[PDB]
């Protein structure tokens, strides 16, 4: 019986449209929580923009974090997981978007930069996702830091151009205006190998829940993989059951449908 419950945030959790967790959402993680699920978040995003789970975090219904798709895991105030990109690939990064003149993102384990802000990061990650403004560095001072993710404002065309000088790395996207770039392994998957671990919970006993095409490994490597109903057919295809669109109480019809609760 499933255990632990991953959840993806944007687009799984909090809704594109009210930038807010549907209230069924809510009622459906107090009642798993009750039952005594383990929940965990499982994103693309640092914790340091994680700016829309208040509801579920005051409610002290999360169980642990996946954050940086893979690359920085923590329960409690326990880091259990992190990575680092190897140097090589950040500064390759870095030099293809400043010569393109594309933002990027750079985060390291307690801090984040924006190398670069353009309309891109306005239209996307502030207008559209309302993340907080994340403070400008320069692209030279990014290239020499520790780096766990960075997150670059490319297209999937740009993506193919600086791909052999990123020969390591995991490209995550979900999105066509930009991509999660982890070092070798670190995607959600990976979180929920951690996770477990810590938990003594077996893989048999899992359950993902996801949107995008970020979450298509975790979707696939959980015992159920659940897809929200406006994903694209690649994440439907990657998950065991599609359920209704985020916004038509997606997460709960689904954790109902399986017995959670
Ligand atoms: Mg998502």
């Amino acid at each position: 019986m499933t255990k632990a419950l991953f959840f993806d945030i944007a687009g799984t959790l909090v809704s594109f449209e009210t930038h807010r967790i549907p209230s069924s959402t809510i009622e459906a993680l107090e009642a798993a929580h009750a039952k005594g699920l383990k929940i965990f978040i499982a994103t693309g995003r640092p914790k340091a923009i994680i700016n829309n789970l208040s509801e579920l975090q005051d409610r002290n219904l999360i169980d642990g974090y996946i954050t940086m798709n893979g690359a920085y895991c923590f329960v409690g105030e326990e880091v259990i997981y992190k990575s680092a990109i190897p140097q090589e690939e950040v500064k390759a990064m870095a030099a293809f978007c400043e010569k393109k003149g594309v933002p990027c993102i750079f985060v390291e384990e307690h801090n984040i930069s924006v190398c670069q802000p353009n309309e891109m990061v306005k239209k996307i990650f502030y207008d559209f996702l309302h993340v907080n403004v994340i403070p400008t560095v320069s692209f030279e001072e990014a290239s020499n830091k520790e780096v766990i993710q960075m997150t670059p404002f490319i297209t999937e065309e740009e993506e193919k151009e600086v791909l052999p000088s990123i020969p390591t790395c995991e490209i995550g996207r979900w999105y066509p205006a930009f991509a999660d770039v982890t070092a070798k392994g670190d995607t959600k998957q990976k979180g929920i190998d951690e996770i477990i671990r810590h938990f003594g919970i077996k893989l048999e006993e899992t359950m993902s829940f996801g949107d995008g095409g970020n979450d298509i490994s975790m979707l696939r490597h959980a015992a159920i993989g659940v897809a929200m109903g406006q994903a694209k057919e690649d994440v439907k295809a990657a998950a065991d059951y599609v359920t209704a669109p985020i916004d038509e109480d997606g997460i709960s019809k689904a954790m109902k449908h399986f017995g959670i609760i």
